[PDB]
Order: C-alpha cells, then structure tokens, then sequence
C-alpha cells in the first residue's frame, strides 16, 4: 500500500511487481533464490505504441509468466518484443516462455553466445551493432548502448529518450549498496571505465534503475564506481 518502491521481504519468490516510473515506463520486479539466498531483481517495460517492448526476463520461467499475466492485468498491452541485457539467468531465465507467448526475443551476439556456453536459455535474434564499447543502436521506443566491460563483458544499458529513464542493468548498483553484488564474472578493473562512458553519455538521466534494487537518480553511478572499487579491495 506504501506505493513506496518494493523490496526483496515484500516480494514472495513467484509473484512480479510493477512500478510507474514515468509516462509509458515501468520497471517490473520479482524475486527469485539463488544458491540458498533470496534476492530481488529489475526489469523494464517502455510502452511502444500499442505494444510494450520488455527489457529483461522476471529470474526464471514461473516469475516470467507471472510477469506476462502483471502486465495484462495492470497494463494490458502485449508484449511483442524482449530484450536481455547480459546472458545471466536474471536477464534470460524466462526466454523460453517469453518465446512461447509469441515474444521476439533479443540479445547481442555476445549475450547469445555467453549464455549458451553457461547453459541458459537463448535470445533468438542478435542485435548487431553493439560490439565495440560506447556503440548505441535505436531499439523502438529506446536506445541500447554498449559501455564495455563491468559487472559482464556483453552488459547493456537502455535509455529511455522521451523521459529520460536510464536502466544501467547489472552495471549499476543501487545506493544502499555495500558490495558489488555478484562478480563471478565481472571486470572490476574495467567497471570504473564503463561507468564513465554511462555518465558521459547520459548526462541528462532523470532516474537511474540499478539490476537489482531501489531506482534513483545520477548519483547511483558514481556509487556504483566507488563499491566496485572497495570490493575488489
Ligand atoms: C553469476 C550471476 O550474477 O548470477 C546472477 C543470476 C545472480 C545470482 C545471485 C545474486 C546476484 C546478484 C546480487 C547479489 C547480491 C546483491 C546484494 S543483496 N543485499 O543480497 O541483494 C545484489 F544486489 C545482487 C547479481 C548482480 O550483482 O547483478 N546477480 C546475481
Ligand atoms: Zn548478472
Ligand atoms: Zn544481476
């Protein structure tokens, strides 16, 4: 009822939470276990006429389907089209069912080939044009931008150019953060530099949606910066 952004105790592993962030763009959020802890994830949903473009799964193929039937029943639009901003089960897991919903799923050809050599479900279509660190392509109603390597080497951010929405993905943290999340397969040396790409890239972002956690403003990414740099320590 707070109307207050919700938080892993508040989401039971199974149900997905919608959140208005501005005019035509949600974040969806659910919670999932890992290895015997519960943790909550981001996604993003940005209304695209009469159809909704969805960035990330919901963690796993039941969350995903409680997100689609959240959608309806909030939204009611379909959703046509997906993006996965990194190969992780918290982006992918879900494609599948995305995939038989009639979804056009997306990813990089680095998503695609990381997650099929991890095992995790697959995007069907690449997204070309994102190779090189600061590329951007139009995605619909967004824009995808590659920063180089930080929490994955394939990860991208989306911006949101009509409400100047920055979803950083697993690149960026929250505030409250105190480590930098889980690094299996990051590059901490690096991060610090694809964040920079973000801030400079983005200097107009309004809000900021961190993977997982609470959304904010510009200050999440230097945060982000400065957590990475403690944990490697
Ligand atoms: C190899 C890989 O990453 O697998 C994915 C599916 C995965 C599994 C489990 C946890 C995470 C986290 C993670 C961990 C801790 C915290 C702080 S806390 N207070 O506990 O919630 C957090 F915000 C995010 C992340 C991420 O850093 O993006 N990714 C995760
Ligand atoms: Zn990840
Ligand atoms: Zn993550």
């Amino acid at each position: 009822p707070s109307g207050e952004y919700p938080t892993v105790n508040e989401i039971p592993v199974g149900e997905v939470r919608l959140y208005q962030i501005a005019d035509g763009v949600w974040s969806h959020i659910a919670t999932q276990s890992f290895d015997g802890a519960v943790y909550p994830s981001n996604g993003l949903i940005v209304r695209d006429g009469d159809e909704l473009l969805l960035i990330d799964t919901a963690w796993g193929a039941k969350n995903t389907a409680a997100l689609l039937a959240e959608i309806e029943k909030q939204i009611g639009l379909p959703v046509t089209r997906a993006v996965s901003t990194h190969f992780h089960d918290d982006r992918v897991g879900g494609v599948d069912v995305l995939r038989a919903a009639g979804v056009a799923t997306y990813a990089s050809p680095s998503t695609r080939r990381l997650a099929e050599a991890e095992g995790n479900e697959i995007p069907t279509h690449s997204l070309e044009g994102l190779s090189s660190s600061g590329d951007a392509v139009r995605f619909g109603p967004v824009e995808l931008f590659y920063p180089g390597a930080a929490h994955s080497t394939d990860n991208l951010v989306v911006y949101v150019p009509s409400a100047n929405v920055l979803y950083g993905g697993c690149a960026v943290h929250e505030l409250s953060s105190t480590s930098a999340g889980n690094v299996a397969d990051a590059d901490l040396a690096e991060w610090p530099t694809s964040v920079e790409r973000i801030q400079k890239h983005y200097p107009e972002a309004e809000v900021v949606i961190p993977g997982h956690g609470l959304p904010g403003g510009l200050d999440l990414l230097q945060h982000t910066a400065n957590v990475v740099k403690a944990h490697k320590n």
